[PDB]
């Protein structure tokens, strides 16, 4: 056991007194280990706060070139640097107010002036967080206890996330006052809901934890060693004819394929040769599961959500088009009859350009996949082949601006 520098529990609790004092001396602490950048970047937070944070969300999704020469990417940098010079010896619980539409629930839990949250609502929003990964990412400001009748409680709705071990966490003083920041960045499972009472209003108290995942985001350097560290041998597990197809679908024999499995060619028209290679394509990636939670991108064109470049509710940068989707997809189940390709890596690339939709995919661990970018002769990059038949189930949709077209984040899950 390490002995941390300044006792606390995991959870302080509804001690307020006790996690203000111990957030006090820990913003001193670690004001004192901050580099000039560091400390500057937590000035400039303590005034923008909110744009930051929407940087900090989205700043990924762009092209290596477009992140590096962004105004707001080298105070994003020092931010997050300072965050993670304080990365917690042991787990930390956190308390914040959120939004049930962050979840896709978007009745209404209770309104301000109501008291109460009916088991109708309670029941519901139940079955809609149940057994789902929800991605949280950037910047934010939590709690340290469990807030009382003097304190903001915006919502009905209170997260109770334990974060783990190495979690940077960053308390600092904001004039009279003290906060912590944190850059999230993790899928959260929500455990368990219980209704509490906080000064005569119900709140919903949602005990959530995260649940670990690789995602490299923009770091495809890091993404690209970790898939070589795994799937470097991956060629030599496989039989010559799993091989052989492998390397044929990965040489453009995707068309026939994915034509063949999309048009339903297996039950209408089958092909004895087309069924084999699927059979040992499917076979090779079964031989080296996904060895963790390993989060990919894809970038997806119109026909995989049902329209086309032309159509109009393709336009998301008309709100109405950007609600009929969320409407649409958010809580179902995404099916693809062909073999999928990802990355492991979040950023633009000239090949996806102006594709306008992000599949941001979260793999089990032990689900069939390989980093085919691992294989010597193959020319494609940061690429994580997913099994033909792969369902989804789409947690959350978000939108985001890329220059001057609206692009959507389509955060899911592959099922089993
Ligand atoms: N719809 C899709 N979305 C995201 N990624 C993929 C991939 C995976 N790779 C992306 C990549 C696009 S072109 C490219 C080449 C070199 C470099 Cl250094 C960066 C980009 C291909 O090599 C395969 C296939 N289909 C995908």
């Amino acid at each position: 056991t390490y002995k941390a520098p300044i006792e606390r529990p995991e959870d302080f609790l509804k001690d307020k007194e006790k996690a203000k004092e111990w957030e006090r001396k820990e913003a001193e602490r670690i004001e004192q280990k901050l580099e000039r950048s560091e400390k500057e970047a937590l000035e400039s937070y303590k005034k923008d706060s909110v744009e930051i944070s929407k940087y900090s969300q989205t700043r990924n999704y762009f092209y290596d070139y477009q992140i590096e020469a962004n105004s707001r990417e080298k105070e994003y940098k020092e931010l997050r640097n300072a965050i993670s010079k304080n990365k917690i010896d042991k787990p930390m619980y956190v308390y914040y107010f959120e939004s049930p539409e962050k979840f896709a629930f978007n009745k209404v839990i209770r309104t301000e002036n109501q008291n109460e949250i009916s088991l109708e609502k309670f029941n519901e929003f139940k079955e809609t967080i149940q057994n789902k990964l929800f991605k949280q990412d950037g910047f934010k400001d939590i709690s340290l206890y469990e807030p009382g009748k003097g304190d903001e409680k915006p919502t009905p709705l209170l997260m109770h996330l334990k974060l783990p071990r190495n979690t940077g966490m960053l308390p600092y003083t904001n004039t009279n006052n003290v906060s912590t920041l944190i850059e999230q960045g993790y899928s959260i499972k929500i455990d368990k809901i219980v209704r509490i009472v906080i000064d005569g209003k119900h709140y919903i108290k949602a005990e959530a934890s995260v649940v670990s995942s690789l995602d490299f985001k923009d770091d495809v350097s890091k993404g690209d060693s970790w898939g070589k560290a795994n799937y470097n041998d991956w060629s030599n597990k496989l039989t010559p004819n799993e091989l052989a197809d492998v390397n044929d679908y990965m040489r453009g024999g995707y068309t026939a394929i994915n034509n063949y499995l999309i048009s339903n060619g297996p039950v209408n028209n089958p092909n004895p040769e087309l069924d084999s290679k699927i059979t040992n394509i499917e076979n090779a990636l079964k031989r080296e599961p996904i060895p963790t939670n390993l989060t990919v991108y894809r970038r997806s064109g119109p026909q995989e959500f049902g329209l086309t470049l032309t159509s109009p509710e393709y336009d998301f940068n008309k709100l109405e088009n950007i609600d009929a989707f969320k409407s649409k997809w958010e809580g179902q189940a995404l099916s693809y009859p062909n073999f999928i390709s990802t990355s492991i890596g979040s950023v633009n690339m000239s090949a996806f350009a102006k594709r306008k939709i992000v599949l941001r995919i979260t793999i089990p661990k032990g689900s069939p996949g390989a980093y085919l970018s691992a294989i010597p002769g193959y020319a494609g990059e940061y690429e994580v082949l997913l099994n033909h038949g792969s369902k989804f189930k789409i947690n959350k949709i978000d939108s985001y601006k890329d220059g001057t077209i609206t692009k959507l984040i389509v955060d899911a899950t592959l099922i089993p």
